[PDB]
């Protein structure tokens, strides 16, 4: 399949070169997979989700995304126009309030929720979780992310936007999950992107167009935007039978565009998520 005039990040993920604008992907498009977006929620009524999104959990007075950030991330995972895996099922878990904040205890509860909740969902091709959030180092937060991964979920987490070594942030610093840095349309490390040994992969993170609340669309930047590209990619690859939850991060790294990013600090992987789709 070919989507012309796609957001640059989608085009990037199916290309051996920067500077193109068509997204190429296998028509299966993540059908039969599921992606949990653990964030401020998802506006499920957005036409871009085509009925494939639903809220499954909140820790607040409402499951509504009153912020937009969760809706944007969900859009990059799986919206019809702005998404990597255009036929995946999206499940929203609202661990962040409408200000985009959340106590670590609530975030941890949300991760353990997903590990159980997948047993209540139909995801024959596999399960992914996208965590576009984080804070300072916490062994408890890392351990929760590790449990989620261990339970059979491909966990993708944001590296963070501190232009610093991600070893000092959680869940970014958890070794067993897939930690995602951000790049721009010119294959530069995004200026805010964290880096370091704990990073596993980079994805498009600067100036990313996706869904927003009120049935709208929006371009924003962050490792929060890179993460759902990788989560959607994992779901897409799992539907193709190319990988599994336990090995998707490794597979994505194995098959990534290598050595093509600029301003990657010595000791950080120079790997850019790539679907290796040959039309
Ligand atoms: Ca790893």
């Amino acid at each position: 399949a070919a989507q012309t005039n796609a957001p640059w990040g989608l085009a990037r993920i199916s290309s051996t070169s920067p500077g193109t604008s068509t997204y190429y992907y296998d028509e299966s498009a993540g059908q039969g997979s599921c992606v949990y977006v653990i964030d401020t929620g998802i506006e499920a009524s957005h036409p871009e989700f085509e009925g494939r999104a639903q809220m499954v959990k909140t820790y607040y007075y409402s499951s509504r995304d009153g912020n937009g950030h969760g809706t944007h991330c969900a859009g990059t995972v799986g919206s019809r126009t702005y998404g990597v895996a255009k036929k995946t099922q999206l499940f929203g878990v609202k661990v962040l309030d409408d200000n985009g904040s959340g106590q670590y205890s609530t975030i941890i509860a949300g991760m353990d929720f997903v590990a159980s909740d997948k047993n209540n969902r139909n995801c024959p091709k596999g399960v992914v979780a996208s965590l576009s959030l984080g804070g300072g180092y916490s062994s408890s937060v890392n351990s929760a992310a590790a449990r989620l991964q261990s339970s059979g979920v491909m966990v993708a987490v944001a590296a963070g936007n501190n232009n610093a070594d991600a070893r000092n942030y959680s869940p970014a610093s958890e070794p067993s999950v897939c930690t995602v840095g951000a790049s721009d349309r010119y294959d530069r490390r995004s200026s805010f992107s964290n880096y370091g040994s704990v990073l596993d992969i980079f994805g498009p993170g600067t100036s990313i167009l996706s869904t927003w609340i009120g049935g709208s669309t929006r371009s924003i930047s962050g490792t929060s935007m890179a993460t759902p590209h990788v989560a959607g990619l994992a779901a897409y690859l799992m539907t193709l039978g190319k990988t599994t939850a336990a090995s998707a991060c490794r597979y994505i790294a194995d098959t990534a565009n290598k050595g093509d990013l600029s301003n990657i600090p010595f000791g950080t992987v120079n790997l850019l998520a790539y679907n290796n789709y040959q039309a």
